[PDB]
């Protein structure tokens, strides 16, 4: 079952993004401590919507993209990804990991039905480099 | 109205690009029509400092983001 | 002292590599953070007609052979 | 059956000749168009009669004769020339081309009588080979300087032009316009040219740079 | 069988060009009509040599290769061009759409009799976007 | 078994690389010299280490780079090469040729060892075509006049030297240096060229012809 | 008439040249007659700096269309 | 198998053509001593490079050229050349006498490797004569 | 003696030539040596308007009368 | 049976071409004079050793040479020729027409035997031809 995460932690996160910046130590600890669970495409997705702007944002959507795209070459270069599985039947695709396969376009229900745990976190640490990328390059 | 947004001649290029970005998504244009818009406008707004560096890029950019990284890389520190 | 190293008005580009590559590598740095010290130096020094020319290079230049060649190619012949 | 050329075709030829010169572009187009059916020596000689004047002409049969001799060489160098026939008996002299041959003098009738359309086809290819020698005979890029006053794309046109209508090789026109723009159009193009931060290795994408990043003045 | 365009109409086409400009619409209007019957490599290139001055004839040589080139860049990626053949001996190189394969350098009539029809359109509406190109671009 | 060159042989090649450059041909001779037996990538690598500076070490390393990527492009275009084998397990990969494979990072005797003669040999031709981009990048034909006090051998020497040290093609340097003696040259020189019953067709034809009909003063 | 016609201190090779050739076959030579006239026209007209360069001719010329050809290769550019 | 000629000797050489001049005795015997093996025409030609300056090496290869025009004219007059052989494949062409041929531009090695012994010394005697030619134009 | 014998700056080259083959032809040279020598000092003496007048010859001369007869055709009438 | 021409006719002629010159009409006349009976060449050649310089007697030992060629190409071109015969085995070649042929060098009664009288009156015209064009030639 799908829990959002609170819009008070998202506003106040929000508002250190805007006053520290986004390459500020304190603001990287505070987007490790909301990027904790292992968050849905929907989740990060959203979160990057809301507390960046809208160049970051852009920015962010390529570089994370890019980093998926390293994950799945090493997928294909290892059958034991903790997001995919023995046979070829459960390899994952970009779809898949950016949300966009289907029964996941716009349903965080779905999402969180259809998704492994090895996809989760997987998506999560490439946000998470995504966003430091991002913010090495805006300042 | 976004067919109106110069960027100053003391405005940094991300300011500049989120206003762009800001005022032509939250217009009239149809959702398929604004990443192009968004890069003529990049392309010919944008004083002609950036213009050449947008203009003398040896790959092609198709996406906001791909001129925004790429600006921001070879923008001139000042 | 490498990090006392700049390019002096008159002085052409080649010289100035080879002193600054010669006080890179016969000094204390570990053999693993020479290139990088190298181009950032490059970068950094190398006074500001060919710092803008490394700034302004379509493509990414992540060795310092490359941007000596860059450099040479593309310099204000004077 | 032999059909002449319009005499009003030839006047606007021959004034065209007189107005734009041998070696325009215009005139060697409308040349060509003259050129389009297979002509008999005669239509041809009396053409270049009309259009040319008499030094001219007489450069040009000069030029046409020599063409017709390699011509001739390559044909008994080969049998199978669409103006020779398979037996020794069909080989083609230089009289039976130049329309000097027996039945041929001065009578345009039995020219298109015995004349092969190989034959005419031949000579048609020489005579325009010979018009385009005589046109680059009759009318120095190392001597184009850009002038402080002048614009760039007059500079470029005049050296372009300087240097296509040359005696270089074609295959030596772009490196040569391409380092005599770098090394002429004075030392402000000069550095524009050589901080390019791309390589410009055609003279239209050279052209296209500097007019982008001139100085406006 | 080839045959010339008159020199009357390129005349008027070239005094057009030289008073009007090369962007203005009437001369884009006269182009388009001279650029009516699909004309061999021959027929374009004279044309373009008399009617353009020398800088915008090298601007257009260059801009009607690289269109030339996106062209056969299509057209190995469709084996359905009208150009093409369905085997791979009816292939079209660069060399037979600029003129420049055998038994076509500087003979229109050996040009107009391998060309296909498809050829010659193709060759015709590159030369046209390439002189769009460079009159936007001279002015 | 591997046997180091003589540091003798070292020392007075960087000596003559040091005093005349890296573009003489003394010193590619040197070179060449110096290139005859099939060295392994340890040796050329400390030669080039010893016997060029630290930024035509760095240029020099690019381009060898580049080239022996060309080498295992055409290797892997054709499986008959000598550096390869005929299966599969003899590829070459760019580690064994930069001597960064296993069994050869730092040691010359397994070095010697693991390497083909064939292997050897592309390493050296590879190693000299990247020296020899080197010194034509370390180091304007059009911009050469003839002085009004300046003698015609001079002249000739310098634009010679600046056409054949320049980036045209091996094909386009005769004509370009006939084209500009006739241009440049003072117009005595120009006039004395321009009318010459044979016609000069090389440029030593026209230095020989020069300097027999020259004006001696 | 023909035989007064001289190339003048000014005028062009190719001009003299037409003149030449218009007044000689506009005239009342026979046919066979009007090549060698050309020709000795030539040799002896056309002022002296042109009769030297046809003088020194390591060819032997016997055509008034060889002979245009010559001296508008090796003329004096002026 | 390819041995280059010393430096040292080539920069005495120089030093000696340079000091004494192109016709002196002394200079015409140190050459001769330096054309005692029979070289390879990478050997000669980046021998006159070296020796000589920019004009007098234009004249050399002009002459030199022009001399092994005359022994190919002398070869195919007589069969029976050292450099030739009996049977017609293997009449020698100037692009194998300039080491222009196939598997020789640029390449000493294979080009010791194609070339006849009497091929090499007709090479050398060529360009002996062509030096004495050009040393005896020159001053 | 024969190799004493030079054309004078007014001498006219058939009295040249006439007096050069009478040295020639009556010294103590063998008969088959008289051609070449001949052919020889024509061309290094014969003051040096002759001499390159033979040197420019688009034609191999190989007789001293061919030699003669090309000189009297191409000689500067004065 | 051979007769030599008169030393004082000769000596007449040579003073004649001493003071009025080559070219003469007096000159010509006198030259055609000598010239009525059928010289053989042993008489032609001395008469012009005597009465001509050096250097005209060179070219006009040439221009003697030329006019015989032409001559013996018109003669194999038409086996009709005075000078011929009717079979083969008559066949006059060039030893013949100047001297040289065998049991007729330097002997003037063996000339006389074998020529004949077409020889004489060929040998004849081609002499004052030569004659003729030397004359033009020297001034």
């Amino acid at each position: 079952a799908w829990t959002p995460l609170e819009p008070k932690l998202i506003t106040r996160l929000a508002d250190t993004v805007r006053t520290k910046g986004l390459r500020s130590p304190i603001t990287m600890a505070e987007v490790e401590a909301l990027m904790s669970s292992p968050l849905l495409p929907h989740d990060v997705t959203n979160l990057m919507r809301v507390i960046l702007g809208p160049a970051p944002y852009a920015l962010w959507m390529d570089a994370w993209g890019v980093q998926l795209q390293t994950v799945i070459a090493a997928a294909t270069r290892d059958p034991r990804h903790p997001a995919n599985g023995q046979g070829r039947g459960e390899r994952t695709n970009l779809n898949r990991l950016k949300g966009l396969a289907d029964g996941m376009v716009g349903n965080p229900q779905g999402q969180a039905a259809l998704l492994r745990p090895g996809e989760l976190v997987a998506i999560t640490a490439s946000a998470l480099q995504a966003f430091r990328e991002v913010a090495r390059l805006a300042e």
